[PDB]
């Protein structure tokens, strides 16, 4: 299997005018990074809607992953599901991003752009979908096997899913946020994998990325304590090889320098009065 290189994009996909756009669409930048981390009950309930829709789009696009399918096609499918459900694809026009989801194959860590790239037998394909509806965002991602995937890569996918779920299970009010990355890194190390450091989870709500950072490695110097009504993502990227990476000239696609493959899963979470709720649930 060759290393990937950039392909070419299809034209911007339309969205019905009556689906509300985020404030940033049609601007070079968004207004974000200073929003309260704790959401109102109003916003939380709206985030359940957005999260369900994003989860559905993810699942629909996932079902389409097969050898010979292009990553643009996956984007068409995600896009159409969002629009059929009255949601806007948050990534479309975000910081100029040209598509409605991110599609990251093999050595791509994250933020791949859907394009002419053809899925080859044996690939692993992350699809990352964010829905904006009712003035709020819901963000989820999963890595899917395409055709006859090697056991090594099947296990990498399955263990990254399980790392993510284990971390989710530790979310609790009154507990340090740092527990999340402790758990992920412990589980990744169990199976000799390496957790990506420079890319993190994030607070999300009325804005796509607020100032809250969720580390996916063990960093106990973080003092933040989880509180009820906080909303954020857990989205670890887990590598078979070294952490070193490059960013392509598109400014988005992040790739391992050694070209070994890497998997990711993501949910949007709520800290409740006593525990957690996965908002991006089918
Ligand atoms: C083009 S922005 C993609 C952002 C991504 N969905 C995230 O989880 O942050
Ligand atoms: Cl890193
Ligand atoms: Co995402
Ligand atoms: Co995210
Ligand atoms: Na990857």
């Amino acid at each position: 299997r060759t290393a990937l290189s950039p392909g070419v994009l299809s034209p911007t996909r339309p969205v019905p005018n009556w689906i509300a756009r985020p404030e940033y669409v049609g601007k070079p930048a968004a207004q974000e990074g200073s929003e309260p981390w704790v959401q109102t009950p109003e916003v939380i309930e709206k985030m359940r809607v957005a999260g369900r829709i994003a989860a559905g789009a993810l699942a629909e696009a996932g079902k389409a992953v097969a050898p010979g399918v292009t990553t643009d096609e996956l984007d068409r499918i995600a896009h159409e599901y969002l629009v059929d459900n009255g949601a806007y694809p948050s990534t479309l026009g975000y910081k100029g991003f040209p598509k409605s989801c991110n599609t990251s194959l093999n050595e791509v860590i994250c933020h791949g752009i859907p394009d002419s790239t053809v899925i080859t037998d044996g690939d692993i394909v992350n699809i990352d979908v964010t829905a904006y509806i009712g003035g709020v965002h819901g963000d989820t991602n999963a890595t899917f096997p395409a055709g006859d995937v090697a056991d090594e890569h099947r296990l990498l996918v399955d263990r990254t899913r399980e790392a993510t779920m284990r971390a989710i299970n530790t979310v609790k009010p009154g507990r340090a946020l740092s527990v999340i990355g402790r758990v992920i890194e412990s589980y990744a190390n169990r199976f000799g994998y390496n957790v990506v450091r420079d890319f993190t989870g994030h607070g999300i709500g009325t804005t796509f990325h607020n100032g809250l950072v969720v580390l996916h490695y063990d960093q106990p110097a973080v003092e933040t304590i989880m509180q009820p009504g906080m909303t954020f993502t857990i989205e670890p990227m887990i590598n078979l090889g070294a952490l070193d990476y490059e960013i392509w000239d598109d400014g988005w696609t992040v790739v391992t320098k050694d070209r070994k493959w890497t998997a990711q899963f993501e949910h949007t979470l709520l800290v409740t009065d006593t525990g957690v709720e996965i908002l991006t649930a089918l």
